[PDB]
């Protein structure tokens, strides 16, 4: 499962994302409790545009790693993307309960607010963000 799994990457990485799709199904056959493998299917999903199959496999890769901040995030993002900002919201929650320090989630957590036209929350997470980073 781990060669096909780098095969996989190797493709992601220079942008073919159908041959990386092709050769994680390929992992998943051999290993299916790859958290991994099922996590950079979603994200080669995600980088199509195909956000509801993104989450299928995050959702996945969660099932086997429930502590996976990176999963609960990019399972935000692929709801944010879509315009579903209160689903973002829950996601980006989870995130930031494993990694409180993740200024990236707390940033995401104040856009998702903002795109709900809640401008007080906003503030609050921005302000959280900077705290952690006030390079951006
Ligand atoms: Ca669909
Ligand atoms: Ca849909
Ligand atoms: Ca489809
Ligand atoms: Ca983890
Ligand atoms: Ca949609
Ligand atoms: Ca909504
Ligand atoms: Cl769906
Ligand atoms: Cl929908």
């Amino acid at each position: 499962a781990e060669a096909w799994y780098n095969l996989g990457n190797a493709y992601y990485k220079q942008g073919d994302y159908d041959e990386a799709i092709e050769y994680y199904q390929k992992a998943l056959e051999l290993d299916p409790r790859s958290a991994e493998a099922w996590y950079n299917l979603g994200n080669a999903y995600y980088k199509q545009g195909d956000y509801d199959e993104a989450i299928e496999y995050y959702q996945k890769a969660l099932e086997l790693d429930p502590r996976s901040a990176e999963a609960w995030y990019n399972l935000g993002n692929a709801y944010y993307k879509q315009g579903d900002y209160d689903e973002a919201i829950e996601y980006y929650q989870k995130a930031l309960e494993l990694d409180p320090r993740s200024a990236e989630a707390w940033y995401n957590l104040g856009n998702a607010y903002y795109k709900q036209g809640d401008y007080d929350e906003a503030i609050e997470y921005y302000q959280k963000a900077l705290e952690l980073d006030p390079r951006s």
